[PDB]
């Protein structure tokens, strides 16, 4: 005797990977199999009254897709379950408008990506936010030194050579009502002028939330209700108000997403489902919005921004349209050379040519082509890759050989981070936060480093110009 209620024999799932129990109340022994390779059951061999999950792979496919599940004994007939999978909806906003494809070319982000070329941040300028002991933020754009950016500084980067630029923003430290987590009009006024002049003057522009005290930085299922609420929250404020802007303006959900509760312990595998879960959520939001949200480019980034955490962990979100989704990587490696502070065993210089003296022990020529074009998986897939950040910083208190040795180091690691990305196809944007390493005077728009400018243009030029078998 074989019996399955008949509230399991037509199941129904939505488009995400979810699972369902269900009992099979039968025989000393009895079998399942199922109909299609996405919809598995628990249990392929099974005795008596049991509980079997159902689970249904993410459906990508953008159609219905149906199978069904088989229970089989001997000499009782089969029962055949019902499975039903719906396809990808966007959550159901009151401000939904129609998509429009209006300055929205017919590009994949792909094709997009070759257009971009190079880059650079306005780095710690829209996100840069005074943080209290309690977490508490306070400032402007202002607060970490840099003035606010303007026409002649986007202009300046342009004329340079550079195509994109990646502004980061906070926005949590502008709230006219932190319950609800609305941002004070006056702030998204100011984000969006410096967009529109970074627009205006010919360039690609992508804003983020960034770090902004690190609220999002408890990946954990503890947390994941709260904040995903809080970004979605956050990032419906910001499409809305961007919703009608062409396709040079890119959105980018989060910055470097980690655990900062787990002092540095290797990340589990619900820090990297909840992460992940972020990017969904980013997605669905914007294209919730409609009118060009419907078609802009996103870009989602991989857990810390991480390289190998990309391809080890990182899980492309399901999408209303195709192929209009980016992931984000940073590149900072050697750490004790690009970033480390001076007041630590630092190593000042890079490369080849300084072979068996204050180099690095790892993050030399073969780690960076090594790492960079582990991201192949991600270009072969058709999926672009933005390396959203990379850039040595600037130790001026070295003097003589060493800091002879030092700049040059410089130029030849961003000449090298560079030439490697275009090779892998990959969009490079330099790390600039308006300190030592600037490329740019942030008031006049004026050439800063005309060496490290060149030794970015020499990259981005190596292999055209100068090719070889």
């Amino acid at each position: 005797s074989l019996e399955v209620a008949q509230e399991y024999r037509n199941l129904e799932f939505d488009a995400r990977g979810s699972r369902q129990t269900i009992q099979i109340d039968g025989p000393a022994e009895w079998h399942i199999s199922t109909s299609e390779s996405w919809c598995k059951s628990s249990h392929t061999i099974g005795e008596g009254k049991q509980y079997v999950n159902i689970t249904v792979e993410a459906n990508d496919t953008q159609k219905e897709r149906t199978a069904t599940v088989t229970v089989s004994a001997s000499g009782a007939p089969d029962i055949i379950i019902n499975v039903k999978q719906s396809l990808y909806s966007v959550p159901a906003y009151d401000e939904y408008i129609a998509p429009d494809n209006t300055g929205m070319r017919d590009l994949t982000s792909m094709q997009l990506s070759a257009l971009m070329k190079a880059g650079v941040n306005v780095g710690n300028t829209f996100e840069a936010v005074i943080v209290g002991n309690d977490g508490s933020l306070s400032g402007d754009e202002t607060c970490w030194g840099n003035p606010t950016p303007n026409k002649v500084l986007f202009e300046g980067i342009k004329a340079a050579g550079f195509d994109v630029v990646r502004i980061p923003v906070a926005y949590s430290h502008q709230f006219e009502d932190a319950a609800t987590y609305k941002i004070k009009s006056a702030w998204m006024d100011k984000v969006e002028a410096a967009v529109k002049a970074a627009l205006d003057a010919g360039l690609y522009v992508i804003i983020n939330i960034h770090w902004e005290g690190g609220w999002l930085n408890h990946p954990v299922d503890a947390n994941k209700e709260a904040l995903d609420e809080r970004l979605e929250a956050m990032w419906k404020q910001i499409a809305l108000r961007f919703r009608d802007y062409d396709d040079r303006l890119l959105f980018a959900g989060t910055n470097e997403v980690n655990n900062d509760d787990a002092n540095g312990a290797q990340p589990t595998e619900e820090n990297y489902r909840v992460q992940n879960g972020f990017n969904q959520v980013f997605v669905n939001t914007v294209r919730a919005t409609g009118g060009r949200n419907h078609y802009r480019h996103l870009i989602v980034q991989a857990y810390n921004t991480d390289v190998a955490k990309a391809v080890a962990h990182f899980t492309m979100p399901l999408d209303i349209v195709q192929n209009r989704i980016f992931l984000e990587c940073h590149y900072y490696d050697p750490y004790d050379f690009t970033i480390m502070p001076n007041d630590e065993n630092f190593k000042s210089q890079w490369g080849a040519a300084f072979a068996g003296g204050d180099v690095s022990a790892t993050g030399q020529e073969g780690d960076i082509e090594a790492t960079l074009s582990s991201l192949n998986v991600f270009i072969n897939n058709n999926v672009p890759v933005i390396i959203g950040e990379y850039g040595p910083t600037l130790r001026d208190q070295l003097t003589g050989e060493a800091l002879e040795n030092h700049l040059k180091s410089r130029n030849d690691y961003i000449e090298y981070v560079v030439k490697t990305c275009v090779k892998n196809k990959l969009v490079p944007l330099y790390w600039d936060a308006g300190y030592t390493e600037k490329l740019f005077d942030r008031t006049t728009g004026q050439p800063h480093n005309a060496a490290s400018i060149a030794a970015i243009m020499k990259g981005l030029n190596l292999e055209h110009h100068h090719h070889h078998h």
